[PDB]
């Protein structure tokens, strides 16, 4: 079979406590001896319209940062902000960290997202991150702080903190250095996203899935080049497809001994004459958030 | 649409998750307390598989012949007993990880999150639905067998799945905690066929509600039904009769939007008899039946 799969986040709930300034409670990532959180939390609703942070955060202490692990309070011991990340200096020392590092994904790359409120874990599920920098997710009010990840091998990369969603439902964060995905800001404003593409090695990856698992109503004998390939994928807003790109879906060509401008010209075909009321593993739509390595590891 | 599956976090499964070995027959056990809990098939042969004899398989065996690892360290078997498909290993550690839990049978329409395992290894986790004909549609390789499924509910860790077996479909069975498969189902190697699906009717209700709270209800008419009424229609298009379960646990979606539950039954019904008509419901020209009524007010509500 083939489903859509998140990492077990038991590693990352260890890490996940309450952060409350003010009247404002939301998540922070606790990691040996600090804790981070989204710097908005230090905001009233007077602030979050233009916040001059290093203005706001001056003008803060220690003290009035209150950290909660289940029961128990953690003292605050210092504080700096590192862009859009608060980072929180606490007297313990965290004996739940996981081995981990911070990464900065790409377009297309998928994660596990664990969804918290009030620092106590509600759910997981994986996303990609959008090619316009966007995630769609599910976070409701005092979501922020969540974070998602990748794990390899007995190593957490964090590569996502929750800061907020857009007037299309859809979701915008940082890295764990701060720094935005996209061309968003954390102040209350309504803020649009660049136009979105469609994943198109993910789709492929997808569709080799399919086959896997006997689904395969959409393949054609005919063949495509590359760049013709490309061409109609633009026309439809999907992204190019790069020899990167069908390297990496070697495996699944392999396996399943479809060449990947195959694939690609099945692909084409299903851009211009559409699905015709078919399904395929179940879905009405092309998934997009499959990467090549997710369909690999799972068949 | 503005819906994922979601699973729960699974912390506190991964803390129970070990794996049990006879001979070179390696599956996943569920080390609770000073029991771990796992598919009695581990004690098969390759050959034993075809029709087991579990009860002489299992007077063969001493708790000597069972190694039962958390990790690379190994879990001294102290007592074993067969309860239905499920053995039950006596350790002599009580795992100290333990959660707060109970073990649930659920129905079928009911969702559930599955980690799945292999040599007591977490892979991942994912939500299922238990469909009508009592399958599971899971993404399950060799050595998945024992991995569970649940739901958490404040603290506690509902058990309600344990892994054993795939289906000429490709779709999967198991049983609950204590051994009872879900469905007709053996655990021996043999071809099993399960009965035609059907479309889980509480749940297709469930995603019209969640339609309805995020404002798009073209659909809502204004008429109402019988629950028998609507059954026996319900029944010819492939749908799931409603029980008087699943018109309670669609109270608080009903009590939400304040539309009666047999008023929406009248709307699904007047689309099964007159289609979408090229119109769409949360983005969808396809009704959705892996969302519960529980799963829906997590979701938009929290
Ligand atoms: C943090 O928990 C919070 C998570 C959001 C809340 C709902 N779902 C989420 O994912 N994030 C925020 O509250 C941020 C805080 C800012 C300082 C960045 N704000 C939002 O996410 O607001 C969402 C905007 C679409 C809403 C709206 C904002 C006011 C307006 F500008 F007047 C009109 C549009």
């Amino acid at each position: 079979g083939f489903r859509k799969m998140a990492f077990p986040s038991g590693k990352v709930e260890g890490c996940m406590v309450q952060v409350t300034c003010g009247t404002t409670t939301l998540n922070g990532l606790w990691l040996d001896d600090v804790v981070y959180c989204p710097r908005h939390v230090i905001c009233t609703s007077e602030d979050m319209l233009n916040p001059n942070y290093e203005d706001l955060l001056i003008r803060k202490s220690n003290h009035n940062f209150l950290v909660q692990a289940g029961n128990v309070q953690l003292r605050v011991i210092g504080h700096s902000m590192q862009n859009c990340v608060l980072k929180l200096k606490v007297d313990t020392a965290n004996p739940k960290t996981p081995k981990y590092k911070f990464v900065r994904i790409q377009p297309g790359q998928t994660f596990s997202v664990l969804a918290c409120y009030n620092g106590s874990p509600s759910g997981v599920y994986q996303c990609a991150m959008r090619p316009n920098f966007t995630i769609k997710g599910s976070f409701l009010n005092g979501s922020c702080g969540s974070v998602g990840f990748n794990i390899d091998y007995d190593c957490v990369s964090f590569c996502y903190m929750h800061h907020m969603e857009l007037p299309t439902g859809v979701h915008a964060g940082t890295d764990l250095e701060g720094n935005f995905y996209g061309p968003f800001v954390d102040r209350q404003t309504a803020q649009a996203a660049g136009t979105d593409t469609t994943i198109t090695v993910n789709v492929l990856a997808w569709l080799y899935a399919a086959v896997i698992n006997g689904d395969r109503w959409f393949l054609n004998r005919f063949t495509t080049t590359l760049n013709d390939f490309n061409l109609v994928a633009m026309k439809y807003n999907y992204e190019p497809l790069t020899q990167d790109h069908v390297d990496i879906l070697g495996p699944l060509s392999a396996q399943t001994g479809i060449a990947v401008l195959d694939m690609c010209a099945s692909l084409k075909e299903l851009l211009q004459n559409g699905m015709n009321g078919r399904t395929i593993l179940g879905s009405a739509l092309l998934e997009d958030e499959f990467t090549p390595f997710d369909v690999v590891r799972q068949c």
